[PDB]
This record gives C-alpha cells, sequence and structure tokens, in this order.
C-alpha cells in the first residue's frame, strides 16, 4: 500500500515511533519518503546480493530473512516478506531494534544523506496527530 503523508505519520506515532530514542516523528516520515516513497511493496538489491525490503527498506543481510542472501542473520526473527504488508506493524518493530543498535537513524543512508540536519518537523506539518 502507498501510504499518505499524514496517513503514515499517524500510524508511526500509534505504533510508538514518536520520540523513539530521540527521533521525534518527523524524522521517521521523512526517512520512508526517501526509502520507500511511501510504498510498503518497495524493494531494492543490493551490490552485495541483499535486499531491502519495506517502508524503511529493512535489509535482509542483517535483519530479515529472505531465503536468498547467503551468510545472513535474522536480528528481527522474521522473513523479509512480513516487512511489505499494508501494516507496517513489522517493519516498525524492526526499525526499533536497528535504530537501537548504536548507529541510531545514520543506519538509513536516505536520512542520513536528505533527512538529517534538516526541517524534519515540516514532514507532519498539518496533520491531526
Ligand atoms: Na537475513
Amino acid at each position: 500500500k502507498v501510504f499518505g503523508r499524514c496517513e503514515l505519520a499517524a500510524a508511526m506515532k500509534r505504533h510508538g515511533l514518536d520520540n523513539y530514542r530521540g527521533y521525534s516523528l518527523g524524522n521517521w516520515v521523512c526517512a520512508a519518503k526517501f526509502e520507500s516513497n511511501f510504498n510498503t511493496q518497495a524493494t531494492n538489491r543490493n551490490t552485495d546480493g541483499s535486499t531491502d525490503y519495506g517502508i524503511l527498506q529493512i535489509n535482509s543481510r542483517w535483519w530479515c530473512n529472505d531465503g536468498r542472501t547467503p551468510g545472513s542473520r535474522n536480528l528481527c526473527n522474521i522473513p523479509c516478506s512480513a516487512l511489505l504488508s499494508s501494516d507496517i506493524t513489522a517493519s516498525v518493530n524492526c526499525a526499533k531494534k536497528i535504530v537501537s543498535d548504536g548507529n541510531g537513524m545514520n543506519a538509513w543512508v536516505a536520512w542520513r544523506n536528505r533527512c538529517k540536519g534538516t526541517d524534519v518537523q515540516a514532514w507532519i506539518r498539518g496533520c491531526r496527530l
């Protein structure tokens, strides 16, 4: 499903993502915009054979199991197809563990390059949260 901007912000806030680990809600909506264009079905293959899945492009080398990434881990204990659901519950729960491993939201390249140090609050403006 292709989320709306305010629709995704409301779903992320209900799942406890607002100010999670110090990252305001505008950071998560901004990252989802440039990682997947608010599309839960987004997939992208990396050079090393792994694939990014879902609204937040969670990588299969470490976090999910897609059955085709040799020598990879499944730290979120889920199949990568679960990250493509219209329900973003699995993607948010896995993202909570990713953002908590020490590097924060820098694990997402789009956030570091296109969201970090910007007016991330503008991504939730005009939304009834
Ligand atoms: Na894996």
